[PDB]
DNA sequence: GTTGGATGGTAGA
DNA sequence: CTAACCCTACCATCCAACC
C-alpha cells in the first residue's frame, strides 16, 4: 500500500503570483475584507516572503499591516483559486483515478498499482511536480507513505516545494520519536490533555489503559492514535463526497435586529442554494457568530428535500430562535445545508 | 440496548 | 468602527423514539 499526497505551496498567494508575475520575490498577502472598517478582516494566506515577518493565515489585516505596510494586499478571489485547483486535480487524476480530494489545495492518490516501490513512487512524485509546473506554474509539496496520516506528515516535513518519502522503517521511528502534537488531528486542546497524562509519543498510547485514555480525549481519537501506534492504520483513499455546503457573511456592524440581519442571511441563502447544484438537502442550519466570537447554531431536519422557498422561511424562524435564546448581538450570520438525498 | 437529531467542540483548510 | 474571515469533516453529549 502506497499513498502519494499533494499539497499546494502558499496556494492563494501563489495563484496571484502566477496571474501577476511582477509580485514574485516580494511579500503578498491575500485578504478577507469584512467591510466593517478601513482594512477590517483576516489574512487568508501569505507567501513565504511575508511569513518571514510573521504575516500568516488567521491574523487580522491591520495586524499584518502593522508589521508589513509595504506588502501587496490583494482581496481573496475564491472562484479563481477553485478554477486553478480543479485544473490541477484533473491533472492529478491522470496519475490515478483512485484520488481523494481533501480540500481546496490538497489530494491523496493511492498509487499502489502504478508503482512497484517507494523509489518509483518518489519518481512519480518528481513527474507530478513537473507536470503541475509546466501546466499551471504552481509549485507543490509531495509526501509519500504507507498511509494518509504519514503521507500528510511527510509533506509537512518537506514544505515548501519539497518531496519526502517516509518508508516502513521511518514510520517505526516516528511512532517512537515524533511529538504527538505533530500528529494530524491533534490540535491544542488534545495536545494539552495528552501532556498532562504524560503521552508525548504515539508509542505512549500503547502503554496506557484504554479507558483512561478514552476518558481524557474521547473514544474516536484514542482509537485513532492506538491504531497509528500499532502501525495498523489503513483508512482507504475514497472519492470525496461533500456532506455539507453553506455560506457565512460578516455584518457591517453587530445587531440583534431581524430586519438589519435579514439581508445578510438572504445573501447567504442565495449563494448557498446555488453552490448546491442539483444536490437536494434535508437539513438546514442557521449559524451565528456572536459579539464575542462564540459560534451558535439552530437547525432543522425535514423528512424531505428543502426547496429554496422552504429555506427562506425556515432560516428566518431559526434566526429568530437564536435571538430568542441567546441575548447577545450577532456579528456573522450564515446557513449550512446538509443531508443530501 | 440502536438510531439519529439538535447543538457545540475540535481540527485543519 | 478600533482584531479575529471562510469553509467543511468528524465526533461527543444530551436527548427522544424505537422495539
Ligand atoms: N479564509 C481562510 N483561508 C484559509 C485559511 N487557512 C488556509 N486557507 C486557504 C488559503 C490557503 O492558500 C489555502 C491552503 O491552505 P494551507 O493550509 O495549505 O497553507 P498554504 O497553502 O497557504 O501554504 P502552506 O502549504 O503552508 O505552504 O487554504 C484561513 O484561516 N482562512
Ligand atoms: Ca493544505
Ligand atoms: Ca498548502
Ligand atoms: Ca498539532
Amino acid at each position: 500500500g502506497i499513498v502519494l499526497f499533494v499539497d499546494f505551496d502558499y496556494f492563494y498567494a501563489q495563484v496571484e503570483e502566477v496571474l501577476n508575475p511582477s509580485l514574485k520575490g516580494k511579500p503578498v498577502v491575500v485578504c478577507v475584507f469584512s467591510g466593517r472598517f478601513e482594512d477590517s478582516g483576516a489574512v487568508a494566506t501569505a507567501n513565504y516572503e511575508a511569513r518571514k515577518f510573521g504575516v500568516k493565515a488567521g491574523i487580522p489585516i491591520v495586524e499584518a499591516k502593522k508589521i508589513l505596510p509595504n506588502a501587496v494586499y490583494l482581496p481573496m478571489r475564491k472562484e479563481v483559486y477553485q478554477q486553478v485547483s480543479s485544473r490541477i486535480m484533473n491533472l492529478l487524476r491522470e496519475y490515478s483515478e483512485k484520488i481523494e480530494i481533501a480540500s481546496i489545495d490538497e489530494a491523496y492518490l493511492d498509487i499502489s498499482d502504478k508503482v512497484r516501490d517507494y523509489r518509483e513512487a518518489y519518481n512519480l512524485g518528481l513527474e507530478i511536480k513537473n507536470k503541475i509546473l509546466e501546466k499551471e506554474k504552481i509549485t507543490v509539496t509531495v509526501g509519500i507513505s504507507k498511509n494518509k496520516v504519514f503521507a500528510k506528515i511527510a509533506a509537512d516535513m518537506a514544505k515548501p516545494n519539497g518531496i519526502k518519502v517516509i518508508d516502513d522503517e521511518e514510520v517505526k521511528r516516528l511512532i517512537r520519536e515524533l511529538d504527538i502534537a505533530d500528529v494530524p488531528g491533534i490540535g491544542n486542546i488534545t495536545a494539552e490533555k495528552l501532556k498532562k497524562l504524560g503521552i508525548n509519543k504515539l508509542v505512549d498510547t500503547l502503554s496506557i489503559e484504554f479507558d483512561k485514555l478514552k476518558g481524557m480525549i474521547g473514544e474516536a481519537k484514542a482509537k485513532y492514535l492506538i491504531s497509528l501506534a500499532r502501525d495498523e492504520y489503513n483508512e482507504p483513499i475514497r472519492t470525496r463526497v461533500r456532506k455539507s455546503i453553506g455560506r457565512i457573511v460578516t455584518m457591517k456592524r453587530n445587531s440583534r435586529n431581524l430586519e438589519e440581519i435579514k439581508p445578510y442571511l438572504f445573501r447567504a441563502i442565495e449563494e448557498s442554494y446555488y453552490k448546491l447544484d442539483k444536490r437536494i438537502p434535508k437539513a438546514i442550519h442557521v449559524v451565528a457568530v456572536t459579539e464575542d466570537l462564540d459560534i451558535v447554531s439552530r437547525g432543522r431536519t425535514f423528512p424531505h428535500g428543502i426547496s429554496k422557498e422552504t429555506a427562506y422561511s425556515e432560516s428566518v424562524k431559526l434566526l429568530q430562535k437564536i435571538l430568542e435564546e441567546d441575548e447577545r448581538k450577532i456579528r456573522r450570520i450564515g446557513v449550512r445545508f446538509s443531508k443530501f438525498i
